[PDB]
Parts: structure tokens; sequence; C-alpha cells
């Protein structure tokens, strides 16, 4: 078998390896597909010595493979041994993609026209995972890969779940696993992120980082998050913190002193107001008035693209690790000879 740094064993229809970055359970390489002559992007996944690790993978080959997007990636192939009892390690075949966004912000500024086009290509994909009743759960620049001609793909379902509005209620400073960086503030009061306003949050995170090439709100630790959030938003209102029944988490924020709101031209000068009031929108402490999906896509700020009969929606909405290796193995069964 062909090595990097770790078997890597995808040959013989995968051959020339080259190293670009790391996946959850295992690193990525782009490799050439000799059937298809082309350039290809593979991850390696080993999740089946642990029970969460089997779960994430099994739910995102789920997910994928039941989604058909532009602006989501697909998988092409799925490579592992021939039985359950040889099968140590699985790979997933993808589209070869030119760079990610965070790589991108490190060293690129962004014009507004590239902004306008990466944001409609965010809510487009996304538009089509709300409508599939999921929720992806960790929108983050490392997860939208871009070519050579900036189109945008989403990656990354490793946290992705079935909306469950009914039961988001939870008590203040729960755990959660999502990226720090791009959580909604309810994430740290109330919610236990199974509604869609969470991923509407961490994408106004993504829009304020192309504005300026830095996390907009770089928390140091949990509860450090919710202090960049406020610092920035300023105090909500009566009627934002009336929303917020548990009296821990209300109590906290009203021991708070008071902080005003920081404008969004005075931290963007150069920014378009259009953006601005658009990432005003997404960014709204209360979930319930926080712009969805679909309200984005028709914002005056993406106008030059928007066309909902160009959005299309999904078709289909939405354990011992041994009985989820056994699962794995039959979710990825179609890609054998
Ligand atoms: C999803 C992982 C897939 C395999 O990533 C890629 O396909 C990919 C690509 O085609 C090109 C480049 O330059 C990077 C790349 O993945 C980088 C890894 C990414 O930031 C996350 O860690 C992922 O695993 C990704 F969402």
């Amino acid at each position: 078998p062909e090595m990097v740094r770790q078997v890597f064993d995808v040959g013989p229809r995968y051959t020339n390896l080259s190293y670009i970055g790391e996946g959850a359970y295992g690193m990525v390489c782009s490799a050439y597909d000799n059937l298809n002559k082309v350039r290809v992007a593979i991850k390696k996944i080993s999740p089946f010595e642990h029970q969460t690790y089997c779960q994430r993978t099994l739910r995102e080959i789920k997910i994928l493979l039941r989604f058909r997007h532009e602006n989501i990636i697909g998988i092409n192939d799925i490579i592992r041994a021939p039985t359950i009892e040889q099968m140590k390690d699985v790979y997933i075949v993808q589209d070869l993609m030119e760079t990610d966004l965070y790589k991108l912000l490190k060293t690129q500024h962004l014009s507004n026209d590239h902004i306008c086009y990466f944001l409609y290509q965010i809510l487009r994909g996304l538009k089509y995972i709300h409508s599939a009743n999921v929720l992806h759960r960790d929108l983050k620049p490392s997860n939208l890969l871009l070519n050579t001609t900036c189109d945008l793909k989403i990656c990354d379902f490793g946290l992705a779940r079935v909306a469950d509005p009914d039961h988001d209620h939870t008590g203040f400073l729960t755990e959660y696993v999502a990226t720090r960086w791009y959580r909604a503030p309810e994430i740290m009061l109330n919610s236990k992120g199974y509604t869609k306003s969470i991923d509407i949050w961490s994408v106004g995170c993504i829009l304020a980082e192309m504005l300026s090439n830095r996390p907009i709100f770089p928390g140091k630790h949990y509860l450090d998050q919710l202090n960049h959030i406020l610092g920035i938003l300023g105090s909500p209102s009566q009627e934002d913190l009336n929303c917020i029944i548990n009296l821990k988490a209300r109590n906290y924020l009203l021991s708070l002193p008071h902080k005003n709101k920081v404008p969004w031209n005075r931290l963007f000068p150069n920014a378009d107001s259009k953006a601005l009031d658009l990432l005003d929108k997404m960014l709204t402490f209360n979930p319930h008035k926080r712009i969805e999906v679909e309200q984005a896509l028709a914002h005056p700020y993406l106008e030059q693209y928007y066309d909902p009969s160009d959005e299309p929606i999904a078709e289909a909405p939405f354990l011992p690790k041994e009985k989820l290796k056994e699962l794995i193995f039959e979710e990825t069964a179609r890609f054998q000879p």
C-alpha cells in the first residue's frame, strides 16, 4: 500500500498521493484518479475504536450520500476492505478543491464581489441543508472549500443533526461540541443548538470574517465567547431578556454592566452598507428574530445572484460501536465492485 507521513491504502485506482490537510479521524490527500483521469481529494477515517467516532462517521456518510447540491461536496467513492473483519479504515473520495476559506483568509483580501459571491453560495447550500430538516452545526471558514474559479462547497457534516426545535431548551452553561468562535450566544445561555438559527449565526460570523480577515468573536474559553459577542452587540434588550425564561441564564445577563452596541460601519468602515445590513440581521442576539436562510438569500445585498428557482431544496428531508461498524460497512457497500 502507498504510504504518506501512515498507511494510505487507496490503490490501484488512486495513485500519486500528496498531503493536503487533516480531517477529524485522519489525514486528507490529493491523488490521481486513473479511471476519471483527474486528481481528487481523499480523506482517511479510522473511527472503529470509539463509539462517538462511529456516530460522527456514519451520520456524515448517511447525509452526504442522500444530498446532491452544487454547493455541498459530494462523495464520489468510498474505499474500504471487502469484509467487516478486514476493514480498519475508510477512505472518502471527493472533488479536489483549490483551498479552504480559512487558508484563503490568512493571506488574501477579498473584494466585495468575492464576499458577495461566497456568501451567496454558502446560503444557497444552507437553504438545501435546512430544507432537508438538517442542521450543519459547525460552519466555519475551514469547512468551506473553494476551487480555482471560486465555486464554493460546504464540507464536514461531522456534527450535523436533524432539527429538533421542541427539545432545544437546556440550562445555563452546558457544554457544547461545535467550534467556539462561531457559537451563537444562546448556546451558552439556554440552547442545545437544535434549531436552524444556530447555522445562520455561524454564517454571520463568517461574513464578518470575510470583511476584515479576522474572526469577529475570538473567544478564548466557554463564557469568554459570550463576553466577545456582547462586547459588540451590546446589552440585550428587556424584550430579548424576557425571552430567556431560565433564571440562571437571565440573571447572569442582568448582572453585567450595560454595554453599548458597536456600530457595524465603525468595525467595518470599508464594507458595503447592504452587506452590513444583512450582517446585522444574521448576528441578531434573539434567535427567534434572527433572519432565516431564505430571507437572507432575498436580501438586497445578494440581488445580483438571487433566483429562488435556481436555489433548489431537498427532495427527501431527513448503539455499540460494533453495530455501528456494521452500519458503516452496510452504508458504504454501494461503492464495492
Ligand atoms: C472536508 C474534507 C475534504 C476531503 O476536504 C477537501 O476535499 C479539501 C480539498 O479538496 C482541497 C483542500 O485544499 C483542502 C481540503 O480539505 C481541507 C480540510 C478541511 O479544512 C476540513 O478539515 C475538512 O475535513 C473538510 F471540511
